[PDB]
Order: structure tokens, then sequence, then C-alpha cells
């Protein structure tokens, strides 16, 4: 059954699957879009990083009034990079082709992780897993400014066989040239061999041949059971225990994030990449393009889940040996079957669904956010969603200096109880002490008790709620959420992931946290997005009950089998992949761009970059604490184009398409069941 | 006359034409920003910066540490006021460009000019022994997409525009040589409050069409009949302060400190008029789009407000209604003779007004506030709004559309610390204060002029060495040379024209940072600065304690007995002063700048900061706050004008790569005049 491997070759060479692995399609490596100056990235380890055709821009630009613009703009795209010699000037047509990495995506027996040393020692695979490849540990990018992205430390994607300062290539998409430069960064997982835990980094430069044996090694281990994990964390100082029916495979510390260059990356909690063996208040260096590498020498950050220790009186940092009083702790365990969250937006706790057990129950959590730097967030399918100590202040921040803290803007969301009667009813503002648990939306995380257990998730884009596939089980009904902007930061949910389809509609499903220990219901200013319905649009926001014309519905099913998405980029609907049903076709929906720090994507191998239904304004807005939602001019919706008349290195052409013909310009694609 | 200068935009395709007696120095084309290294750096719509000689769609080389510029290579941005013509339907290239970019002239006025905004249908009068040149709009805030963009000043002539646009500017792609307007653009007018109470609710609407002019808020731009310099004292309480001796009332009103407009926050100097509003409001402006359509309070936007020392509820919830009277700060505008400024002493002591120089109030060295993910608010450290008499943690309250106000989290403010001669170029020792803050806070000291009006000019040697004022211009003060500080991830920069630049002691941090529960904290967080550089050879690492003077640019601050600006050639060519005005120094036009994460900054193209006399293509460092090491990094970007002798104004820019050997002779010429 379909467990889905991709690789990499980082050169001119299409990369090979192994033997009995089947190979479902060769492409490039796309790391990110640049789309309305938001980044939007690809996971290098999941099929959605490999495109089998290239363009400098494979994406189309839809505005609000039924007219669709490509290459028309500004926007870039990125690609991971090959070994040839970096230019003096851009590269056009086919001189790119030497600089654009080559991918292979294969469908594997089993699960497939990446485990990572913090050292130079390769580490090994757990018991009952075997190799794939090994290599070094690759955390964070930037192009230029805060703009860029990180890998999941669990995903394939996080162990680049091939040790590059300059790992990636910019393309100005709409002037077909592609090129390196001075301010592209890339960020390392640092050698720790030896360090003293918990004092304070000892910064280093380094230069040219020293940069290897500085960097962190990386396995990528298939399982010999289908070996699903998981991480579960503490929140104190003491190890957890994995639960029944799971065995551990190693423990650490509660990684949340990294803050490199003014740009937060979150871990999902959910995931090995939150549990890392060694403890650093800077786990990783940075690396430029005149092949030096600089650790804890400027000012970048990490983030670690925390334990209920108090802050000293003095509230000066902590640092030395004291911080082991404040770093959660983990482990990570292996399962025969898949784990899920379900979340009630109640004060009941959810029961696992029929034929699922128990693991665990706790509080919604959904995402931390700080000042200028963005925020990390949940997948609310993720057992990283359920913590199980509700907690104001659940992550606290540490610097390459060597010292952590809770500072000001440090802020937490978490899911709201929503009423079945509240649910298009203006939000009330409240301000709660935080030992008021009964406010919190409740969690289990749950496996399955043969069925992994992989769950569909599909929107209707309609009122009316969708019905699962015959021989598929409803597991929940709910309303399509995108994604939330809360303190300024916008956190998506794929709209392939349940955690995309919430069960109670509220214009602010969310209440945030900070110091103090008080939280805060309604009492600042944020927003929310909904994918929406073929409503007519309104000509002024819409209230209360007038609003649920204008939220899609959603059906969450258990299916037997896993489930991608293909995309043709032409006007052509694409065959499922050798031995795969199709589930259902639709339009290519790569990202989003909305009102302020407003955007997302989704992944695209995941269903929900497939929408039955081509809209240029699929989402609408909610004004959280006024109870209103609209559409709004600075919407802009991105979907991949239908390239059937290019070259793959020929230079974008300037297009402005209007009303019925958008729909001929854009990539379609099908749903696929195994 | 003592080169006062006043810029006019036409938002036409005709070139407009100066005043009375006024005397015209040039014409050009409006420019408002350039997005460069994804950085929105601005130009004051009523400064001589925002008239451009030359036009083109990337008038910026853009240059990098290893030994390379590069011209046209990336996805640079430029930004345009634009005229009446109708909106095209696809992007428009070469000739065509020409009927969508505003003109504009610059002209010498005998006296001050301001803008005066009546937040009503009413066009406002000019004050007592004031002239109006023209009436308008009330323009405050503009993005291109995402919150990328800017604001005007509402002191400056540009925040009155005469003709209402719901899309008053159009975005060029540098390097594709096209300029379009697209659906994301927005525009931010005060809004019309004539039929509303101050602290009652704001009552959302959708504006369409026809009734969006009746919504905007009017303006009139007024030169004085005294020179009439103006400023604005705030009492951080619900008194109204007084005008100081030797100057005189204008109007009273609330604390205006920024607004936040599509997560862009965008600050009021707190020394200007702008920052002295007529009437309060929780939302102050509206939002108009593409579509001619205009939204009041229907989305999710913010205002920022000084405000007084009354406590938060215990029950921490927001502030509504009357209730907000008690939190916002009152202040005047007043008007005097001479000109204002603001000294800092970095030290418990309170510094004395320079020789000539009469004191108007003392004060607390506050530098900016910051807030979560929509950047901040700052103050030019020689303007008296850099100066704030009172020292609060939380000098600032967060006002929305919704109607409430409240302190929340992420605001922080940060204020200059004491440093003193002997911390210099040493560690910084880490300090978290709960009590006792004012013994690690910079006191100053605002002064009038007591005819010289008290012009300063300020010089950057980019060397180890002190540079010496020219003859006849008096030495006011000695430092170190202050790009920007990156304080909890927002960079506040200093003009390099402006005498706040001018920094009397140097450390790797001069600022603390406060916050919430009245707790202030020094080197406690991971904040670093950026300094202009000297000659020095690159080091192979960072360097520490006796290796970093020589890497830090020194600064004279002396008093001009006239005006001084900068004029750019856009060529190889030096340009000559205007007719009446001799040069002091040539230079460099040099822009803008960016760096590791939301580093950047850039200078008025007006200011003599905008001519550096050394080309430097990294000119400056970065220094780790708490760790006292400075160091030079590959994401460090400068962004000088180009020199575009031999291009057509509406020529589409040619990608060059240019290496070391010939970067100079790409780079746009300048030199610094003071009127005769
Ligand atoms: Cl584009
Ligand atoms: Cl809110
Ligand atoms: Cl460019
Ligand atoms: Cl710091
Ligand atoms: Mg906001
Ligand atoms: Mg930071």
């Amino acid at each position: 059954t379909g467990i889905l491997i991709t690789r990499h070759s980082q050169s001119e060479t299409v990369p090979a699957c192994s033997a009995g692995h089947t190979e479902l399609w060769t492409g490039y490596s796309l790391l990110y879009v640049d789309g309305n100056d938001y980044a939007h990235n690809q996971d290098l380890g999941s099929p959605g990083s490999c495109v089998p055709r290239f363009s400098t821009l494979p994406v189309l630009s839809c505005g609000q009034n039924n007219v669709c613009n490509y290459a028309s703009r500004n926007d870039k795209t990125f690609w991971l990079t090959t070994n040839a010699a970096i230019p003096m000037m851009p590269v056009e047509n086919i001189e790119i082709r030497q600089y654009i990495s080559r991918c292979v995506v294969c469908e594997a027996p089993a699960n497939v992780i990446a485990v990572h040393s913090q050292t130079i020692e390769v580490p090994d695979c757990p018991n009952g897993w075997e190799g794939l490849w090994i290599g070094y540990s690759f955390l964070m990018h930037t192009a230029v400014g805060n703009g860029g992205g990180g890998q999941a430390l669990q995903s394939p994607g996080s162990c680049l066989e091939d040790f590059r300062a300059t790992p990636f290539i910019e393309c100005n998409g709409a002037k077909g040239t592609c090129h390196f430069y001075e301010t592209m960064t890339s960020f390392w997982m640092y050698n720790l061999e030896s360090s003293q835990p918990f004092e304070r980094p000892q910064q280093q430069t380094i230069k040219a041949g020293e940069r290897q044996s500085h960097v962190s090694r990386c396995q990528v281990c298939m399982k010999n059971s289908r070996g699903f994990i998981f991480a579960r964390h503490s929140q104190s100082v003491h190890v957890p225990q994995c639960p029944a029916n799971t065995n551990l495979l190693w423990e650490g510390y509660s990684l949340s994030g990294n803050v490199a260059a003014s740009r937060a990356v979150g871990q999902d909690l959910g995931q090995s990449g939150s549990c890392m063996m060694r403890f650093t208040t800077m786990p990783y260096m940075l690396c430029d393009i005149t092949n030096v590498c600089h650790f804890a020498q400027n000012n970048d950050d990490s983030l670690w889940l925390s334990t209920a220790e108090p802050m000293p009186m003095t509230m000066t940092p902590i640092q030395g040996r004291d911080l082991m009083k404040y770093i959660s702790r983990c482990v990570v365990c292996e399962t025969t079957t898949r784990i899920i969250a379900l979340h009630s937006q109640s004060m009941s706790i959810p029961d696992c669904p029929g034929g699922w057990e128990e693991m665990w129950t706790g509080y919604s959590y959904f995402m931390s956010t700080l000042d200028n730097v963005g925020g990390v967030g949940q997948n609310l399918v993720s057992p990283g969603s359920c913590l199980e100590e509700f907690r104001a202040q659940p992550v606290i921040e540490c610097h390459g200096h060597g010292r952590c803290n809770y500072y000001d803007a440090l802020a937490s969301f978490w899911l709201t109880v929503i009423e079945e009667q509240d649910q298009f009813v203006q939000p009330r503002q409240q301000t709660l002490k935080a030992d008021f648990t009964s406010k919190i939306s409740r969690c289990t995380v749950c496996r399955r008790r043969y069925l992994t257990g992989i769950l569909i998730t599909r929107h209707s884009q309609s009122e009316t709620v969708p019905a699962c596939s015959a021989g598929h089980t409803e597991l929940w009904t709910g309303y399509s959420l995108l994604y939330v902007d809360g303190n300024d930061y916008a956190h998506n949910q794929d709209l392939g992931s349940p955690g995309s389809c919430v069960p109670r509609f509220s214009t602010l499903p969310v209440l945030s946290c900070g110091q103090n220990n008080v939280c805060n219901y309604a009492s600042r200013n944020d927003k929310t997005f909904w994918l929406t319905t073929n409503a007519a649009i309104p000509m002024m926001p819409v209230e209360n009950i007038e609003i649920r014309q204008y939220i899609s519905r959603c059906v969450v099913c258990e299916a037997p089998a896993n489930v991608i998405a293909v995309h043709s980029q032409t006007i052509e609907v694409p065959d499922c992949p050798n031995g795969w049903e199709g589930l259902w076709i639709g339009y290519s929906f790569l990202m989003h761009t909305a009102v302020g720090n407003g955007g997302g994507g989704q992944a695209l191998q995941s269903p929900g970059s497939c929408l039955e239904d081509f809209r240029a304004t699929p989402f609408i807005e909610c004004n959280g604490a006024k109870g209103t939602c609209h559409f709004y001019e600075t919407m802009t919706s991105f979907w991949m184009y239908n390239l059937e008349s290019s070259q793959p290195f020929e230079r974008p052409q300037q297009q402005t398409i209007k009303a019925g013909e958008r729909q001929s310009h854009v990539s379609r694609c099908q749903v696929c069941m195994k």
C-alpha cells in the first residue's frame, strides 16, 4: 500500500528508486514559491516537492474580479540546485537545466523517517528499521530578508545527501532567469560533540573544507508493522512514557521550532523532529555563499516546549544548568497503525472513532506567535495539537547567547469552546485566568486498533455537507477552515488534512494567552479565513446566521488505503498512477494571499491541492470579534498553470486572462487512492 | 530666504508650477517608494526627495559584499504617484508608461509650510497668520501587496493630495520595465468624523463610487506669512500641555503615535504636528480599493495613541467608550521663530542646550515602540518627539476599529540607556530592572534657537577620525554613525543627514527594552545594532574589544547659517548646486540598505545622508548587541541610485552584472549644497 518517498539528486541526474520500490514519476525539485510577497514551501520529503514540468513560473495569480494574471508581477520560484559552479550572470532558457535538481517519487512498503545525530556521528536506524541513505541535517533557508522556510526534522527532506552552502537557486518568474544571490543563506543542524550540556554555545567561524565536520549527520530509515511514529511530550523535567501498544524509539528534549534570520519555523509537536536527543540554545549554524559558516556569532533563536517551573522572582534570563528545570522532555514512539487527534471545540472530550483506541486526552493547542518573526503552529490532526497540560506560556525562547526566558510578545493560541447554538453568534469578549481550563477545547489522541487508519477530507465548496465515498466510513462533518490570523501571523490547516474540517463554526475559534497567566477571547483584532461556497458575492459584510451560506462544509472519512493528488500541469485530467483509482477530479490549487501577512498554501500531493470547483476567490475573511465576514480585493488565489504550450525552460509570457478563459489556463488534477 | 523648499505633485502628466515669488529649483517624477530586496523604503511626498529628475522603472543598483553589484537582476519594484489616466488591462511598457507617472516641482519658499487636517468634510482654515497654498484630501497610508507599503507624515504637505484617487500610485516591475495596477493595491485616507462623538464606537460603513469623496477628511497646505517653524508637545496625561515661552499656540489635540493598517505600523513623529489630532477616534481612517469601494472599520486595523499613566483595570479587559478619555494623552502644536532640537546625554545628567539655544523642557530619551508582526514606530533622535517628559514602560496604547483600546503583551518600548564613557566598546552587562528604571535611562533636553534659525548638519567620516565642520558652521557635538537599531526584530533607522544618526557614545546596545508588568531589560534578549563603517579592512571573523573602534564611522553635528540639501545627478557627473546655493561636499547617491532578517532602511533623497563621500559596497557593520562583537555578513546589501546617463526615460532596464573595477562608474553622484 502506497507510502510515498521522494528523493532529490542535487544534480542534473534523475535519481532512482530502490529495487522493489515502484517509481511513480520523476521531476524537478521545488523548494518554495514566493507569490505576492508570501513564501509557500513544499516539504522536500513529500511528493509535492517533485514537479514533473519545470517553469520559472508554474503558477497563475487570480484576483477578486474574474481576471487572472500570468507572469504579470514579480513572483519567484525556488528549486534545489546542483553541484554546478555558481555563474556570474543569471542563466536563461536551457542553461537553467544545469542548475535544477531532479527528483523521483517512489512507493515504499513501510513508513520512512529521518533521524539526526546532532553530531559528526552518522545516526543508526532504530531496531526494525533499515537505512536508505545518509546525509546532512538541512534545517532552514532564506533567500533574502526573512523570506524562506524550513524542513520538518522527521521528514527525509531534512536529510540531504550532499552538503551545499547554497543548496537552492532563485528564479525570477516573469524574466525566466535563475541566479544565486549573496543574501541566500542555508541553516544546518550543528555538530554538538562534547559540548557542555546547558552551557553557553561556543561560537565558531568555520571556512571551506572544515565546514562538513561541523554539520549534524542524518540517516533516512525505512521500517522493516508499517512503523508509524509520533512524539509525546511531558511538559516537565520527567521523561514521558510511550502509551500502551507503542514502543520507545528514543527520549529527548521538546523542540518547538527555530527562529533564524527573523523567520520562525516550527517542528510539529506530533513528529519526531520535535524530540531532539541533545538540548542546546543554538542547535544550528548559518552557511553563506562564500563557503563560510557561523555558529552562534549573530542573533538567532530556538524555541522549546517548557515545564511549569516559574520564572525566578528577578525575572532575569535563565542560563547554565538551571535551564534543565525549564525544558520539557519527550519520547518518540513507534506504532503499527496511524495516530490522529480529534478536537471537540467543547467541554466534552471527544471519543475515538469506532475501531480506534485512546492514547491520551488533553487541550487543543493551535499555535504560538512571536514579535515580527511570525509564529509556529500545529496540524489539528497531529498529536502535537493535543497537549496534555494547558499552559498560557507553553514555549520558552532561547538564544545563541546561551540563555532562555519568557519574553512578553510570546503568545499561545488554543481552540475555544463553541456551544452549538453559539456558532453563528458574535463572539463575546472575555478575559480569563489561565487556570480556567473549562473555556479550552478538549482533544483526544487515538491510534487505530488490517486498516492502518488513513483519513480523507472532502470540501463541498457549498452549503451542503458532502458524503464519503462508498465503502469509506464517515468520522465527522464540519466547516472548511483555511487559516487563522492571530497576532498578525497566518497559521493554516492543509485542506487535505482533517484539521481543516472543524465540527463547529465561529468567526473566532481560538483564544490567546499571554504573560501573567491571563487569557483573552475576542479581545484584540484577529480574523479567520474559511473556504467559501458558490453563493453570489455580497455587496457588504454578512453577519451572524447569514454567514452560513458562505462557509464550505466538509466531511472526514476513514479509507482503506493511501490517497494523493496528481497534477497534469495541462488542460487534461491526469490519470492516476498505475494501480491507483480516482476519487475526484478538480483544479490545481497551490497557495493564497490576503490582507497583511495573510497567506498559505497546499502540499502538492495533498487532496487539498485539488479543488473540484475552480473559484477565483475560494475563501472568505471573517472579522473575528465583529462576527462578520466579507470578500476583499486584497485576496489572491494561486493555481498551477497550464504549461501545455511551453518548453521546460521557455520564459513565461505575460497574459491577462478574462472571465470564462480563466479555467482553460489552470492545471487539472485527480485525487487517487491506492 | 534660507532655502526652505516646497514640493508639489501634479498627479498628472503635466509638470506643475511654483507659486508667486517661489523660485523653481528642479522638476521631476513623483517617487513614492522603492521595494528593494523585499524591503519598502518610502520618500516623504512633501519633501524634495520624492521629486526625482530622471525616471526609470529601476533607478537603483544593488551591491553585495563579494565584489559584485547587480543591476536589474532580481525582482525589485518602484512605486510612483500616478495620474488620472484610465487603468490599463495589462502592464504598460516603454513610452506607454509616461501617461501614468505624476510630475513634480521643487520650489524655494520664504517661510515654513505645513498641512492641516480637519478630520471632517470641511476644508480646514489655515492658522491665523498663515496663508493657503492648496487644499486637498488627507492621504495617510498605502500598501501594494501584503503589508508592503508606507505612509505620510500628517504635518507634511505630502499627506494632502489635491486629487482623491482610490489607487493614487502605480507599481513598476524594475527589470521588466513595465508598470501596472494590481487588485491588492490599497490606499488609506483619514475619515470624515463630522457625525460622531469622539469616544463613541466607530460606526462601520461600506462606501461606493460617488459617495466616497464625502467620507474623506479634508486638508489645506499652509505657508506662514517669523518663518513659523512648528512642533508638537505632549502631556502624557489628560491635561492639555502649554506652549513653552517664546512660542505660540496653534491648536490643541490628542496624541497620535501611529496607525497599523494591513499589518503595517506607520508612526507619526511625536515632534511633528501629525502627532496631534484635533479629534480622537479608535479608527481615524478608512481603506479604499481599486474597484472604487471604501470600507470604514469593517475589517481589522488599528491606531496607536500616546497614553496617560491611568492604570489598566485589574480585570485586564479592553477599555471602551467614555472610559477611553482617561487613557489618551493630550497635546498642543506651537509655532516659533526658530527651529527645535533634542539633545541626549546617554547618562543621568540632563544635557545643557548649546550656546545660543534655550531650554523648553527636559525628559527621557524615547527611541521606539515595537509590536508583534507589524513592525514598530520610532522617533528621530533630533526631534523633540524623542524627548518625553515622563518615563513609561508602556507609553503607547493600541486601539481597534472595534472601538476599544488596551495594552497588549507584545507592545514594547525602547529608550536610550545610560552609556558611560568607559562602557564604550565593552560587552554590555545584562540587567533586568523591576525598579529604579531611571538609573538606566538617558536624559534629554529640548532646545530652541534664541537671525540664525538653528539649522543642524551632520557629516560622517566613514573613518575612525572625527570629521570637521565646514568653516562658518559651529560644531555642536561629535559621535558615532548610527544607521539603525534592530529591536524585537523591527529595524528603526536614523536618517544619516539627521543629527539623530550621530550618537555621542558608542555601544553595541545603546537602548534598553521595557514592557508589561513594569519591567525593563538591558541586553536580555537578542537585539543588534548597525553602524556606518570605516575604510578599515574586512576582518576574517567577528571583531571584539579594542578591534571594534577602527570599524565604527565617526560623525560631527554642526550648526549651519542656511538650509542644506543633497542634489543627485543620476549620472556619473557631479551635479551642480542650484542657483544661489554653494557646495559643501560631493559623493555617491546612497538610497537604501537591507540586511539580515527584517533589517533595512533608507535615506531621504534630499538629505545629506543620501550623499556618502566614499563608495563602499558594504558601508555598514552589524554589532551583536549582547555579545559585544561586530562583523560583516553576506546578507548585507547596499542600494545606490543608478547612473542613468545613457538610458532613455522609459527604456527597459538592461540586466547587468557589474564586477569590482567598474562598480563606481555605475553609481549616481551627488553634491550637498547650502543656500548661499
Ligand atoms: Cl510574476
Ligand atoms: Cl479578537
Ligand atoms: Cl531587479
Ligand atoms: Cl539583547
Ligand atoms: Mg493586527
Ligand atoms: Mg530576533
